[PDB]
């Protein structure tokens, strides 16, 4: 064989666009061509899936030229793998994005369209599970459109990919949130090392951890209220998984930015691990995050005026949640109150979010989300 396949993840320029596609597009289809190499760019939300394929050299040098691109950045190897036949025979450099992202560019082939709409805000559904999915999805359209160029693939084929991933993953991650639970429950502090290593090994992105840490959550706060754990060993693992976070993920603040905005906790609740979870999982995704903890509304206020950044997201504290729902309300209500500014957008979390919208409108709240991974997703929208 003599094979090998390379993959990343990259955040794209915040002001990318057709033209910029395109021309990636064809600068590489002509060289991949040259050299031997094949595979399939994926763009969607301002992020980029790679695979490339090919001797060990072509790749080496086309990922010397890749890396330095300035049309994205963070750019993160994935997989440098020996293959044992290509994924994408044929395919110099396809380009392919998802439906929402092909509604977004007036965008009708050869751009391979890739159905997220109904698994994209399904919280089962690991980083890893969807990038495998886009791999399998994309070398089987390859493989589909060799055999049957004018025969159509329907965009939402990939649902069941995604699905079929998570699947698998699902059983070793029960067991993973499961061990974790326990470690959380007995002494988290004390085993810091080994909490870290199962959150490292089950957890590659920040929205994995937030999906492990909601898992966990409501473990425990079962746990607390049957009273088999004290409300003083929530707070011991809370410590713990603040501090596993901060050595795992801490990403710094993308230099080019698709926009900014202010993550805000509620006076006197403490959700520390939320909101910076939130800053993360923002960050991963390309928006400037600022995590705030003020202590009184008007405090707020001051730093929304002056920041002007339009856009709020209040993390919820999933561990302090005794009186979370009125207060929420009572200081995004106040906030809107002491508040004269017609662009400001206010994303809120927790049991709040499970309301029907109705009582969103009602809230003065923009929009909900009811799980911390759903986070990036439900900023997007307003924007
Ligand atoms: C997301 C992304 C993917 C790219 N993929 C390839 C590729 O597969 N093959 C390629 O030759 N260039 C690729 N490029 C472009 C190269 O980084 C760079 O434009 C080119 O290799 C150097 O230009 P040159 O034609 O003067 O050698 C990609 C760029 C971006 C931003
Ligand atoms: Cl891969
Ligand atoms: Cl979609
Ligand atoms: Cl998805
Ligand atoms: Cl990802
Ligand atoms: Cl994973
Ligand atoms: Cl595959
Ligand atoms: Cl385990
Ligand atoms: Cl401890
Ligand atoms: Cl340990
Ligand atoms: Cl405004």
């Amino acid at each position: 064989s003599d094979l090998v396949s390379c993959s990343y993840r990259s955040l794209a320029a915040p002001d990318l666009t057709l033209r910029d596609l395109l021309d990636i597009v064809e600068t590489s289809q002509a060289h991949n061509a040259r050299a031997q190499l094949t595979g399939a760019l994926f763009y969607s939300q301002g992020v980029f899936f790679q695979w490339l394929e090919g001797r060990p050299a072509a790749v080496a040098e086309v990922m010397t030229h890749i890396q330095r691109d300035r049309r994205h950045s963070n750019v993160e190897i994935l997989a440098e793998e020996p293959i044992a036949k290509r994924r994408f025979a044929g395919w110099h450099m396809q380009l392919s994005c998802s439906e929402a992202d092909m509604r977004s560019l007036g965008l009708s082939r050869q751009i391979v369209t890739v159905g997220r709409s109904l698994v994209a805000d399904n919280t089962n559904i690991f980083s890893f599970d969807r990038i495998a999915a886009v791999r399998r999805f994309l070398s089987d359209v390859c493989a589909a459109r060799t055999l049957a160029p004018d025969t159509p693939v329907e965009a939402d084929t990939f649902a069941l990919y995604a699905l079929t991933e998570a699947q698998a993953g699902r059983s070793g991650r029960a067991k993973a949130v499961a061990r974790l639970s326990d470690l959380l429950s007995t002494d988290p502090l004390g085993r810091l090392t080994e909490v870290e290593e199962l959150l490292r090994a089950h957890a590659p992105t920040a929205a994995d951890f937030a999906r492990l840490f909601e898992a966990c959550a409501e473990r425990l706060t079962r746990a607390l209220a049957e009273d088999r754990i004290s409300r003083m060993q929530v707070t011991l693992a809370y410590s713990a998984l603040q501090m596993a976070l901060r050595r795992i993920h801490h990403l710094p603040d993308p230099q080019k930015s698709v926009g900014a905005v202010l993550v805000a906790g509620v006076p006197g609740h403490k959700p520390i691990l939320e909101a910076a979870l939130a800053a993360e999982m923002l960050r991963a995704v390309g928006w400037s995050t600022s995590v705030v903890h003020p202590e009184s509304v008007a405090a707020l206020a001051a730093r929304l005026k002056t920041s002007r950044t339009s856009t709020l997201v209040v993390a919820p504290s999933l561990l302090e949640g005794t009186e979370q729902e009125a207060d929420t309300l009572r200081f995004v209500s106040a906030l809107r109150a002491r508040t004269d500014l017609p662009g400001l957008s206010i994303l809120v979390g927790g049991r709040l979010a499970q309301l029907p919208p109705s009582k969103l409108k009602d809230s003065g709240a923009d929009a909900g989300f009811a799980h911390l991974a759903l986070l990036p997703a439900a900023l997007a929208r307003v924007a």
